[PDB]
């Protein structure tokens, strides 16, 4: 059983996920402006230091983590500067039974409030990859379905084939028919192969 | 101006675009996207798209005939056809810059277990095709990867190395934890400096990779 809040000036990004799953794990969206001060319900203000854009209030933040956080959560900050988050991460976080995404603009969450959470809760600031995004909405979209995906409810993969067996002018490769399956095997993994040195090269050192 | 299709079995997972960057950039015309759903090229009455397997393997194939009627009528030659999927090419923020000067984008989103690879081959005869990865994590289907690239391409249209370190802003003490006394100081050779060492421990300790360091 997993529970997922998620808060974010946009919260209508975050509903067509929430109205995706099956069987209710629960997934609960916030409008951040909830926690807001003023009638003008401000969320961002400039950055100390100078610089552009904006950075986003603490007062906000603190009070609306104050309110859905426990001891027992995980903080998760989509954010440009985090960890990599990895298949490895989205493991990890599908035991955990709750998780909160902090959604902030490109330029940043006022640090304290990773800060003081830290001092009460795990806090996990993490990038989904070397791209900039506009806020952590999409991020979040990401580690969601990553991670809901490994609830109980190395090499590339290499090229996959279905009916028609000739399309187009294109075969599929005859080995995939032969009925030697030790042979198929044997193929697949030099397919594998190339198409890893080919694409991604980083993964074989 | 530039035209972006997506294309789908899930085409009301796709109105996320509508909102933050990419509904802004809609809004003012900037970008027109437009989701398909791919089931409104199939032909019999259970709308098949997909099919087991040749040679085995667990789950279903997405079935070319399908998608390559979809992709004729979508698809021009000067297109550039995306398409989602874990064995890609990275797709990076230089990726990003290069798509920003695109016409005309064509994100395919497969499901299951991929798309019979003799889509992309065919395709490849008449337009330019890129399968790329946003990452390595596993995702369900292409559509959060298309949500995904989609927002980093259209914040670079016009119109539209190391971490960032850590940003600050009122009031100047909050819950006894204050700003770093330099970014108050209006010293900007303080301040480029401070913020230059703070990134440097913040890459070194997230993404030693960027550099040229192990892990
Ligand atoms: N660029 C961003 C801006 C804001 C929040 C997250 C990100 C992000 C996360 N992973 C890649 O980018
Ligand atoms: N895992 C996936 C499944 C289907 C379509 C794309 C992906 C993908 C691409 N980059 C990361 O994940």
């Amino acid at each position: 059983s997993m529970k997922i809040d998620v808060v974010t000036i946009f919260p209508e990004y975050l509903q067509p996920v929430r109205q995706s799953l099956p069987g209710k794990v629960d997934v609960a969206v916030h409008d951040l402006r909830r926690w807001t001060h003023d009638v003008h319900k401000s969320v961002d203000d400039s950055p100390y230091g100078g610089g552009p854009g904006m950075v986003m209030k603490p007062t906000v933040w603190g009070d609306a983590l104050d309110e859905i956080c426990t001891s027992e959560t995980l903080l998760v900050v989509p954010t440009p500067a985090g960890y990599p988050f990895t298949q490895e991460t989205a493991w990890q976080w599908s035991t955990e039974d709750h998780l909160v995404i902090a959604c902030g603009r490109y330029e940043g969450i006022d640090q304290r409030v990773a800060d003081d959470a830290a001092t009460r809760m795990r806090v996990r600031e993490v990038s989904i990859g070397d791209y900039v995004l506009n806020g952590g909405e999409a991020a979040a979209l990401v580690i969601i379905e990553a991670v809901l995906r490994l609830v109980p409810g190395s090499l590339l993969e290499g090229p996959s084939y279905t009916r028609p067996p000739s399309w187009r002018g294109m075969d599929v490769p005859p080995v995939l028919l032969s009925g030697d399956h030790a042979k198929i095997a044997a193929w697949r993994a030099e397919q594998s192969r190339q198409r890893t040195i080919e694409r991604r090269p980083d993964l074989l050192g």
